[PDB]
Parts: structure tokens; C-alpha cells; sequence
């Protein structure tokens, strides 16, 4: 599923990811934008033999289990592939999982790069919450 802006926005705060660990929502829906274009079933191969999945690209060598990570954990103790579910339930679950881990949202590289001290706030502009 490719979510719209606000509709992604609207889906986050209903699983409580709105300004969950101090991040407003402005912040995740940002991260989605450049890690997924807002596509759930977005996928990407690691130079590490790991793969990204979801509006989040969660990464297979700690969070998920995909079957063909040699040596990783699966700390959200989810197959990779409910992350590319239209619900976005597992995503987010796991995400507050992945925040709370020591770094914020900094294990988002493309939130540090990205999103990390613009006005993030743009991304939730207009949108009914
Ligand atoms: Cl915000
Ligand atoms: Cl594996
Ligand atoms: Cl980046």
C-alpha cells in the first residue's frame, strides 16, 4: 500500500506513534517519506547481505526475521515480511521498539541525514488529527 501524507500521519498517531520517546509525529512521517516513499511493501538489499523492509525499512540483521541473514537477531520477534502488511501495526510496534534501543531516532540513518533539525512539522501541515 502507498499511504497518502496525512492518511500515513493519521495511521501513526492511531498506533500511538505520536511523540512517542519525545519524536513528534512530524519526525515519522518524515523518516517514511525518504526511507519509502510511503510504500509498505518497499524493499532494500544491505551491502551486509541484511534487507531493509516496509514504510520504515526495518533491517533483518536485528529486528526481523527473513530466513537469509547469517548471524542476526529477530528482536521484534516478527517475520520481515509483516512488515510490508497494508496495516501498518507490526511496523510501528517495532519501531518503538528500534527508538527506545539507546539512539532515538537516529537509527534511521536517512532521518539523520533527512529529517533530523528541519521543520518537520511540514509533514503533518494541513492534516486532520
Ligand atoms: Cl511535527
Ligand atoms: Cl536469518
Ligand atoms: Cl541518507
Amino acid at each position: 500500500k502507498v499511504f497518502g501524507r496525512c492518511e500515513l500521519a493519521a495511521a501513526m498517531k492511531r498506533h500511538g506513534l505520536d511523540n512517542y520517546r519525545g519524536y513528534s509525529l512530524g519526525n515519522w512521517v518524515c523518516a517514511a517519506k525518504f526511507e519509502s516513499n510511503f510504500n509498505t511493501q518497499a524493499t532494500n538489499r544491505n551491502t551486509d547481505g541484511s534487507t531493509d523492509y516496509g514504510i520504515l525499512q526495518i533491517n533483518s540483521r536485528w529486528w526481523c526475521n527473513d530466513g537469509r541473514t547469517p548471524g542476526s537477531r529477530n528482536l521484534c520477534n516478527i517475520p520481515c515480511s509483516a512488515l510490508l502488511s497494508s496495516d501498518i501495526t507490526a511496523s510501528v510496534n517495532c519501531a518503538k521498539k528500534i527508538v527506545s534501543d539507546g539512539n532515538g531516532m537516529n537509527a534511521w540513518v536517512a532521518w539523520r541525514n533527512r529529517c533530523k533539525g528541519t521543520d518537520v512539522q511540514a509533514w503533518i501541515r494541513g492534516c486532520r488529527l
